[PDB]
């Protein structure tokens, strides 16, 4: 529709067919105008970005490890019986929760029906959207929240877990006993519910996210890549040594496994196990995946990381990574689609040029390559 309204009234059609009761509508829909700092989040394609060095100090702030570790104690009972009934470490349902809303503490500020609305009548991912308000609906009309507390982020991210309501609908969870799936007000249904969703993932209690390791010298930097997956004693078997040398852990030999770079050949390395794509799931970020188990073992004093950060190391901005897409493709390596996003595809096209320069092929893209091609 042309007009907010026009939307609305033709979006409720929509929901009515689809199983909500018109008085849920109406008062999820009680006071709702679009929000401009909702367009605009979801206008900024972020130029200016990263590094993963930097993200991680924000992440793995002893503020946050401490009161990660106060949560742990705070909610032992509890995590004991999610950890218990779910076979999924507390340790990395606790650094979920730190990473997603800092415990409870930053769920965010906005009505996720107003910024769902927002996204649907104006937003570059209507469809989305759409899928995500009428999931939304659902929620309010079984009563797991009153719309007035249904908070979470521009996106339609909610509580305490940050779950988008279609994976709410699927994977919440009810700890006790109240018949709400309370992601907002209840520690319980919010570590239950971030479990429930991690197995679901495909997590593997007891076993570890993954590990720093150090690269023999004159690695073969292209096998550092998520879709290459290698067992263990095979990574061993190319001299990836664990990260004082020596052996990598035992009984591990056969779990599948990938090299991350997250700074490129100059930066730690670390081998990434079924768990790192169990997280994956959760947010589809490797520096959020990597932030999460880093954070999940600085609970319990681990998490410190031997190889240095590069000093150089400058994140390129949206505007700089179209531009080395356009200059790969005008040298003969082709990135795939102009898209301003470093995929599988890009990478690729990062190595045959870091090849043809005599460099390392670590996929990773600096200013300095940048710079090589012109
Ligand atoms: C206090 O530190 C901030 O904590 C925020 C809550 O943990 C975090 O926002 C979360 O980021 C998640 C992944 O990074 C994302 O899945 C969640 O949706 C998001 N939570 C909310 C309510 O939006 C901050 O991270 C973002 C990326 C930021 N503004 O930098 C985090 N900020 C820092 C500097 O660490
Ligand atoms: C915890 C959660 O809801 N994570 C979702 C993920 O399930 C979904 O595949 C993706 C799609 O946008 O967005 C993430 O935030
Ligand atoms: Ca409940």
């Amino acid at each position: 529709g042309q007009s907010f309204e026009q939307w609305r009234d033709a979006f409720r059609q929509q929901a009515l067919a689809g199983g909500i009761d018109a008085q849920t509508f109406d008062r999820a829909f009680a006071g709702v105008q679009p929000d401009p700092a909702v367009v605009e989040a979801d206008r900024s394609q972020p130029e200016f970005t990263r590094p993963v060095w930097k993200y991680l100090e924000g992440a793995l702030d002893p503020l946050r490890v401490r009161q990660g570790q106060a949560r742990l104690a705070q909610h032992a009972r509890i995590l004991g019986e999610v950890d218990a009934r779910y076979a999924v470490d507390a340790d990395a349902v606790v650094a979920i929760w730190g990473m997603e809303s800092n415990y409870g503490s930053h769920m965010g500020n906005k009505n996720v029906i107003r910024s769902l609305a927002t996204l649907a009548y104006e937003g570059r991912r209507p469809e989305f959207a759409h899928a995500q308000l009428l999931a939304a609906l659902k929620i309010l009309q079984h009563g797991d929240v009153p719309a007035s507390f249904m908070i979470g982020s521009w996106a339609g991210a909610m509580g305490q877990t940050q779950f988008i309501p279609t994976t709410h609908n699927q994977y919440a969870v009810d700890f006790d006993g109240d018949g709400k799936r309370d992601i907002w007000g209840s520690p319980g249904d919010a570590l239950a519910s971030t479990a429930n969703y991690l197995k679901a993932s495909g997590w593997i209690a007891g076993q570890p996210w993954g590990f720093e390791v150090r690269l023999p010298a004159g690695f073969d930097y292209s096998l550092a890549e998520l879709t290459i997956r290698k067992p263990l004693g095979e990574w061993q078997g190319m001299g990836v040594q664990g990260v004082n040398g020596g052996p990598l852990p035992s009984g591990l030999s056969g779990e599948q496994a990938s090299l991350l770079l997250p700074a490129g050949h100059r930066g730690p390395a670390f081998l990434v196990l079924h768990n790192f794509r169990a997280i994956l799931k959760y947010n589809n970020s490797s520096a959020y995946a990597l932030a999460v188990g880093l954070l999940a073992d600085s609970f319990k004093g681990g998490g410190r990381i031997v190889g240095a950060w590069p000093l150089d190391d400058v994140p390129l901005s949206r505007s700089q990574r179209i531009e080395l897409q356009r200059q790969l493709a005008a040298r003969g390596h082709d990135p795939g689609a102009v898209d301003g996003i470093i995929g599988a595809n890009t990478r690729k096209a990062i190595r045959a040029c870091q090849q043809e320069f005599g460099w390392p092929a670590d996929g990773y893209p600096t200013p300095a390559l940048l710079d090589r091609l012109r």
